[PDB]
């Protein structure tokens, strides 16, 4: 039993367009996201001298309104299905999910969101978000629903990252975390990798974030930020078949889907998909 | 009279920051915003696929609040100062004045911002709002509130402009909109032009509408799409008091600040001294 929750926000990416991700769906394909819940963002006052952490006080607001509804969602023994909203959402959904039960993720992205004031060129906390997790970054964004780190870095699995800074490189080296470049699915091929994952990440509860940006963007150009050289449309359901198969799902994010930069829907249908295999694996 | 009406928006711009343009103001001079009425945005079904009008509905509902509030306002004997935002809220209220009384509107900006969906670079409606009010573009915008034009082309004054790519100089040209490039200013001298601005423009009723992007951007960086070489403090501020000694001032509006932008609290500082002097002029 699933239940939608969708954020509307977009204070991660700071980049118009994606909190009208889940609006834009509700009246794209409502047979399928029409009771959504969606959570109403209250803007919290600010530092806006700190560029290295944009948003921060709204950003955490909103991620506990996502933990707190999430962990309600997984105490009464549903699945909570976040459809975003930039990625920074993920806080809250990893955060209100792991207190109820320890989790390990699909990192379905072209970046692997570990940044942190440090090591940020952008200031954004859609590209925080798994560092956040992992007890790296800002003390409170880290201590969102409850105090400490919310995943083991063992637990994590980035499915498809494409390009890397320096910067985020440290932070991630540090954390010994196994990322599965798309290059991997390109040269291996998706079958081979995914039976890395198998290999790989063994905890049975299992969370998937995705990021739309992980698509090819001739296949996904709605994502307020392109990566080019990305997934098919084949290689990211075979995902989702092998991840509802060989685990048991907790959760799962879809973020980052910007209808303003879309193109006829083709996006919004690859969200609706997801989101219809998601309720019907 | 005053009252002071925020509209926490950047539809118009598609830029984040400007919509916070209030909010960093309650928070950085309370004693002078922290009273401020407030309009947010309510979206609304939008048609994606029309690049050249980006967010017409959300947008145009922005501006029909924001039209029916400085209507009431007028009426009720209040000047309304709208702080923003982009520019495109500027369709909202000089409409709202333009309901009970014929006025004219002296365009302070660094654009022409007369662009129509077929002169149009980006679809955003922050660079429309001026051709809009004239009957220029959309018709479901161009009857915000109520229908057919709201300005008299004659009644109108673009001051401090210094970009206008082809296609928007063309409407332009066929309105026969009077121009007062920055350069004017400079070459005559900011008493000389506002002379020459008294003896065109005659109607006993003026709405000022400001962009930000219209100062320098070293004295103003606080500006979602910045123009280089812009105006002065006290050129802006020579001109304010001209406009409030020799004329009636209905209306004004202050636009297009962006408090992520900003530097230092430059921009604030600069909003803060003309809102406060529009106050007690």
């Amino acid at each position: 039993k699933n239940v939608l929750i969708g954020v509307q926000t977009n204070l991660g990416v700071n980049k118009t367009g994606t909190e009208f991700g889940p609006d834009d769906l509700i009246q794209a394909y409502p047979d399928t996201f029409d009771e959504m819940e969606l959570i109403s963002v209250e803007r919290q006052k600010e530092d806006f001298n700190d560029k290295k952490l944009k948003f921060k006080n709204t950003v955490l607001d909103t991620c506990e309104k996502i933990a707190k509804r999430v962990n309600e969602a997984v105490i009464d023994g549903y699945r909570p299905i976040l459809v975003g909203g930039d990625h920074s959402i993920s806080l809250g959904s990893v955060s209100g999910v792991s207190l109820e039960k320890e989790i390990g993720v699909l990192w379905i992205s072209a970046h692997g969101d570990m940044n942190t004031p440090e090591s940020t060129l952008t200031g954004n906390i859609h590209g925080m978000p798994l560092a956040l997790l992992q007890g790296l970054g800002d003390r409170e964004l880290v201590n969102c629903f409850y105090e400490g780190a919310k995943l083991d870095s063992r637990n994590i699995v980035i499915f498809g990252a494409r390009e890397i800074e320096v910067e985020e490189r440290k932070i991630i080296e540090k954390t010994g975390v196994k990322i599965v470049y798309y290059d991997d699915i390109l040269r291996k091929g998706i079958d081979n990798v995914l039976d890395e994952v198998k290999d790989y990440l063994k905890i049975d509860n299992l969370h998937i974030s995705i990021d739309m940006n992980v698509f090819d963007p001739e296949i996904a150009p709605g994502v307020s930020v392109p990566v080019r050289r990305g997934m098919s449309y084949d290689e990211m359901f075979k995902s989702l078949k092998f991840a509802f198969k060989n685990y048991s799902v907790t959760s799962a994010d879809i973020t980052e889907f910007n209808p303003l930069n879309d193109i006829n829907g083709k996006t919004a249908e690859l969200v609706n998909g997801i989101v219809q295999y998601m309720m019907n694996p």
